[PDB]
């Protein structure tokens, strides 16, 4: 099983059916995804060299799909296919104090113009991501790069920041969703749907951009849900039919744990359901 497409017109009843007996058919599909991609080696991520480069020792890129620092080429970051092309996203863990120069190096080399962050830095007193961009308008050195924040706009559920980066100038936009708790789901579908549509709008406005960066803490759950939502919301505009199973499957061929909880998988369905409810 690589794909379970569901006709737009069948979805409400289908999803009803999925949620029956305590999400019983849902848990089965989610369970079926469990081992996807997991036959692949993680050997470079496991070198002694690289140990301090990994936030979490069980969340490592596959050797086959890992992003490489041009060049010790090692970053915890994976290439991810999207609705439109094969290297559409780069997905990474929340930077560490000791890898934030690496992270900006990758951003520069890969021609990234848009970053999506869907974790906070510290949640319930637990560190999730370093505060890896400038704290104000003063320019900062990140290895061989200089970065300056040009603007920060704080909205209730996300904050958009514009940076200028120069090497030894590109404009970068950073879309930070602030209300998605780790291992959890946002409070509403409407919020993330609208954030997803905002980002994609700007992506469309970014001629020639490299991959879009998406990250959270480990770079798998909220990051994987974000991207799966981005992909299906495009399918809802182009197709008779949406393939939530297929999307998550695909993400898993490329990185462990993409969409990391059953509830995140349920939430993807709740999103598609509500969009279609709104249309009807
Ligand atoms: C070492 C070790 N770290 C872990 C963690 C964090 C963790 C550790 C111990 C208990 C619960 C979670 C890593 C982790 C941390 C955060 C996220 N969520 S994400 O930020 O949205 O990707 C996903 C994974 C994990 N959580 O789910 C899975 C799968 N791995 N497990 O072993």
């Amino acid at each position: 099983k690589t794909s379970c497409p569901i006709k737009i017109n069948q979805f409400e009843g289908h999803f009803m059916k999925l949620q029956a007996d305590s999400n019983y058919l849902l848990s089965k599909e989610y369970e079926e995804l469990k081992d996807v991609g997991r036959n692949q080696s993680c050997d470079i991520a496991l070198l002694p060299e690289n140990r301090g480069k990994n936030r979490y020792n069980n969340i490592l890129p596959y050797d086959a799909t890992r992003v490489k620092l041009s060049n010790s080429d090692y970053i915890n970051a994976s290439y991810i296919p999207g609705n439109n092309f094969r290297r559409e996203y780069i997905v990474t863990q929340g930077p560490l104090p000791g890898t934030k120069d690496d992270f900006w190096k990758m951003v520069w080399e890969q021609n990234v113009h848009n970053i999506v962050m869907v974790t906070q830095c510290v949640e319930k007193g637990r560190v999730k991501c370093d505060h890896y961009w400038p704290a104000d308008q003063d320019s900062l050195y990140y290895g061989d790069l200089i970065l300056q924040m040009l603007s920060e706009s704080v909205l209730p559920e996300w904050t958009i920041r514009e940076f200028k980066i120069c090497g030894e100038h590109r404009l970068i936009r950073h879309f930070h969703y602030t209300v998605w708790p780790d291992h959890g789901v946002p409070e509403t579908t409407q919020s993330l749907i609208q954030f997803v549509r905002t980002v994609r709008d700007y992506i469309n406005r970014s001629p020639g951009a490299g991959p879009t960066v998406v990250h959270c803490s480990a770079g798998v759950g909220r990051t994987g849900t974000f991207i799966a939502l981005d992909r299906i919301l495009q399918q809802l505009d182009s197709k008779d039919s949406v393939d939530i199973y297929g999307a998550v499957h695909d993400l898993r061929l490329h990185r462990v744990h993409m969409v990391q909880t059953e509830c995140q998988y349920v939430y993807l369905h709740q999103c598609v359901r509500d969009v279609l409810r709104a249309r009807k």
